[PDB]
């Protein structure tokens, strides 16, 4: 039982201007992704300072990488809050109707795409590197869902059959063809070094057999 919705107007206009500006500095969607999980771990650690049992469903906070060069995915997953189906429907949990406005007045106005996060809306630079994305997310409050969407105007939003996450959220980046460096190690490592070295959590990087 798939539901398909239409994506706001705005952010159809936001996931049509990362697809198709020239914009050479693409690497930042791994530091927007990263700091997305941050976010949402700090958000269940602050929970859980009032309310242990709010780690029930996992006490381990951390962030891992998976490439897949047989699938051609990247996966980043998170064991932060997760989100609701409410959330996933809203736009992944972002404000990203007046983001959206604010980023698009700060590209006309000297702004570059990498200063995307600043709006609230970095989960959409993914789509520098992706034509599709999937997110499967846990929250303690909702059951597991899976978001999808190839950008056209539409995504998809399903109760998740899959393995079980306990809580978190797993965003898998199915790379455009020409995008296949960041499934290699020293390519992920020097963009982890560069703009994720203050991290407060843990971040793995997977290897491949
Ligand atoms: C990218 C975008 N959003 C997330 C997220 C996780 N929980 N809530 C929001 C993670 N990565």
């Amino acid at each position: 039982e798939v539901e398909t919705f239409a994506f706001q107007a705005e952010i159809a206009q936001l996931m049509s201007l990362i697809i198709n500006t020239f914009y050479s500095n693409k690497e930042i969607f791994l530091r927007e992704l990263i700091s997305n999980s941050s976010d949402a771990l700090d958000k269940i650690r602050y929970e859980s300072l009032t309310d242990p049992s709010k780690l029930d469903s996992g006490k381990e906070l951390h962030i891992n990488l998976i490439p897949n060069k047989q699938d051609r995915t990247l996966t980043i997953v998170d064991t932060g809050i997760g989100m609701t189906k409410a959330d996933l429907i809203n736009n992944l949990g972002t404000i990203a109707k007046s983001g959206t406005k604010a980023f698009m007045e700060a590209l006309q106005a000297g702004a570059d795409i990498s200063m995307i996060g600043q709006f609230g809306v970095g989960f959409y630079s993914a789509y520098l590197v992706a034509e599709k994305v999937t997110v499967i997310t846990k929250h303690n409050d909702d059951e597991q869902y899976a978001w999808e969407s190839s950008a056209g105007g539409s995504f998809t939003v399903r109760t998740d059959t899959g393995e079980p996450m306990g809580r978190g959220t797993k965003v898998i980046l199915h790379l455009k063809e020409d995008q296949t460096e960041y499934l290699e190690e020293r390519r992920i490592k020097e963009i982890v070094k560069k703009h994720s070295q203050f991290i407060g959590y843990p971040i793995t990087l997977f290897v491949e057999k």
